[PDB]
């Protein structure tokens, strides 16, 4: 018998048509998973080309060929084997099993020693962009993520094979975090997410009810929550940040009910991996780590909007008292400025002053830097530019370079420039600010290329046109022409000019191609204006005020003020399980029903 | 630009239409203010345009029924 | 039994506004089983016209709970007129 | 501006290269040039379709 013979007859099915195969096979001592039986690109055995094609669930030859390798004496089994090549490597018939969706073979083949821990780690496999499917490497993670949830709850309770929970793939991801992974904002994949994720943690209270399988770190080092708040994807993290659970599911669940009153409610959201006093939390994950667009929307959910509004409540003194600081900055650096060569003694302790400050804003911005080694680092780097010019321009002073005055006004100028950043304390100025950047950054520097192009070609034409008499340099030609835009241009027909037609022509149509241009810019900004979503604004202050507030925690360089940690630890049940809690009041006047527990029978104030 | 208040007056004017800027000959520092009068316009310019769509972004986002209901308000103090 | 506590007065924060009686209590969590038996039983009369110490009476603390929202707005709605339907039967003289 | 570009310029006229592979679509066997589209669909665990190849391959 032949390797291709055999692939013909296991792909139509029939037992009959393989007779002399365990003959041939122990008169010839060649084992069925050598290479004169496995293709030679792939890898593939005869039982994978035999559960590749199954008929309604089941392929009739599937199991005399599991019958005839156990005759054949086989140390590694056939079952067990897996393809080779590098691009589908780790891919075996239990992964083929659970793929075609039939709970019937994949019984059928785990009832012969199938090894379900084994890794499907092909370039196919692993997560990367094009011709990829990534689902966790692994039978029960691949069972997880394709929506079974028949070959999950036998996989998990079969007594041939355990298939733990716990089990991680090449990237330490388990299960959850391989959920996490391949979840998208789609209304049907979250809601798929959603599924397997809550019913593979109800099944893990029980097959391992001592172990918690959220608490899980990859080889990067992140929880599950962790890793859906890294990679940006919203609604399986706002699913796990409020989860309830009525009945004996109960410690399984992230947010408690303390009494209810009426309509009156008070809930609690434990801040595990979630509040700043911890190291790699998950507020500092969606404003430092998470690169995806949408985390501004991942500031805004429910037990986050409330945490980040009373942090910001609680360091708005700090915030404007930073405020306050840098503006008396910006005052005696202004005074200094002003009086320029008691009041010289007065002058040089002015000098003295701003070189401090310029120091110590220095210091600061490279400490910021050091530690977060566009739109969050837009005015650091001003900041720190502006620090670093202003010690520049007092190093030229004492050099007694005659080019510091430029150097110095400069660094006034910035500065208060600088102060716009203050603009994110107050709601309507903020969400303007925001607002403003993400409509006119991108159209005003193509309409400045634009201009300033237009600009030299025309002052180029208008130079060599006007060289011969019947506009001298490039710099007040181009003067000349800019002149038209503030208001101030003057085009006048000129005699002594032979060329005079043509120059009056040339500004003609430069007033029309500048005034086309302006209109340009008027309707994209105008364009732009009616296509916008206040929703979307009020989310990014939030977020740049949430990245104020975990900026403002850490303290200064100089001193480093201990984190105050929120909530209060509250008894949420019987694992006692202590828990830290943010409490959140609402009313809700449509809940006359009342089927819950509640933690706490008499209501209490904060 | 001698003091705060012809200097101040210089740049408003610039605003109204009748800014005057020039390269001057008689001044050290010449090229750099230059460069401190064009970014004014430059700033002065994106300011405009600022609270041009601000109240343009205000216009869109606007409900007659309200204006219409504190006009009745008005006419009824 | 007037429920004059700190949680029951009109604040802001932690604070449910009733009008801190028993009737008024009962009409402003939509029971009108407990109206209904509070304003006609035998042992206890409940009166309609008694009032708390800001005098709200329970038609007052039907007003004070009032939100605009669409659920709120009809609860208010179906106890107001359902008190006065019985406030013209119980105490027939007073408005 | 694609169509203008691959005819070349008046003076070079660059050999247009042909898009897609010759797959066989079935038995009329049916050999066409077939390009190649890859999507995700996560609503349509329902497999009632005959598929070309067996394994997944990269393009
Ligand atoms: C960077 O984006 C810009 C923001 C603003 C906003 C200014 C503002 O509203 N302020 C500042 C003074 C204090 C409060 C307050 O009300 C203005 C801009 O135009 C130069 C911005 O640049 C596009």
């Amino acid at each position: 018998f032949d390797r291709d013979r055999l692939f013909s007859v296991v792909s139509r099915g029939v037992p009959e048509e393989l007779t002399g195969l365990l003959e041939y096979l122990r008169w010839n001592s060649k084992y069925l998973t050598d290479s004169a039986y496995t293709e030679g690109s792939t890898g593939k055995t005869c039982l994978m080309k035999a559960v590749l094609n199954l008929q309604d669930g089941v392929n009739a030859c599937i199991m005399p060929l599991l019958q005839i390798d156990k005759d054949s004496g086989n140390p590694k089994l056939l079952v067990n084997a897996q393809c080779t090549d590098e691009f589908y490597q780790g891919h075996s018939a239990l992964h083929i099993a659970i793929e075609k969706r039939s709970l019937q073979c994949v019984k059928l083949l785990v009832e012969n020693g199938a090894d379900v821990h084994l890794r499907a780690c092909g370039r196919f496999f692993q997560k990367h962009q094009g011709t990829c499917f990534y689902f966790g490497e692994l039978p029960l993670s691949l069972a997880a993520c394709t929506k079974q949830w028949d070959v999950v709850t036998y996989l998990l309770e079969n007594p041939h094979q355990p298939a733990s929970l716990e089990a991680t793939d090449s990237l330490g991801n388990t299960v959850l975090h391989a959920l996490v992974m391949i979840a998208d904002n789609s209304p049907e994949n979250s809601a798929l997410v959603i599924h397997m994720y809550d019913g593979l943690l109800q099944m893990g209270a029980r097959l391992c009810p001592t172990v918690q399988l959220e608490e899980i770190s990859n080889h990067q080092g992140l929880t599950p929550l962790k890793l859906a708040a890294k990679e940006g994807k919203i609604e399986i993290f706002r699913h796990i940040l409020q989860r309830e659970f009525s009945g004996p599911y109960q410690p399984l669940s992230r947010k408690f009910t303390e009494w209810c009153y009426g309509p009156v409610r008070v809930s609690l959201y434990d801040l595990s991996s979630v509040d700043s006093w911890e190291k790699n939390s998950v507020l500092e994950i969606i404003a430092f780590h998470c690169k995806s667009p949408n985390r501004h929307r991942m500031v805004v959910l429910e037990p986050l909007n409330k945490l980040l509004q009373e942090k910001w409540d609680r360091l708005v003194s700090r915030f404007f008292f930073n405020f306050a600081c840098y503006l008396v900055y910006m005052f005696i650096f202004t005074v200094v400025a002003y009086h320029q060569p008691f009041g010289e003694s007065m002058l040089l302790l002015g000098h003295i002053l701003i070189l401090l400050g310029g120091i110590y804003l220095l210091l600061g911005q490279l400490w910021y830097f050091w530690r977060r080694r566009f739109m969050d680092s837009y005015f650091e780097i001003l900041f720190l530019l502006q620090a670093l010019l202003t010690v520049l321009s007092q190093v030229l002073r004492f050099m007694e370079t005659e080019w510091y005055l430029p150097l110095l006004v400069l660094s006034l100028v910035l500065g208060w420039l600088n102060l716009l950043y203050y603009t994110r304390g107050f709601q309507h100025t903020g969400i303007y600010s925001v607002m403003i950047q993400k409509v006119i950054l991108r159209d005003l520097l193509r309409f400045l290329l634009v201009y300033l192009v237009f600009l030299f070609g025309f002052a180029v034409a208008l130079v060599s046109l006007s060289r011969e008499a019947r506009y001298r340099s490039i710099l007040d030609a181009s003067l000349e022409l800019f002149k038209f835009t503030i208001g101030m241009g003057e085009l006048a027909f000129q005699e002594q000019l032979r060329f005079r037609g043509v120059v009056l022509l040339l500004l003609l149509a430069y007033v029309l191609l500048t005034y086309v241009l302006l209109l340009n810019m008027l309707i994209a900004l105008m364009s732009e204006t009616v296509n916008h979503v206040a929703d979307n604004s009020w989310s990014i202050w939030k977020l740049q005020k949430a990245i104020s507030v975990l900026e403002m925690e850490n303290g200064y360089w100089w001193c480093r003020r201990k984190k105050h940690r929120e909530g209060r630890l509250l008894k949420v049940g019987t694992r006692p399980d202590e828990r830290w809690c943010f409490r959140v009041e609402e009313v809700n006047w449509a809940a006359w029903e009342k089927t819950l527990p509640t933690l706490s029978e008499d209501p209490s104030g904060p």
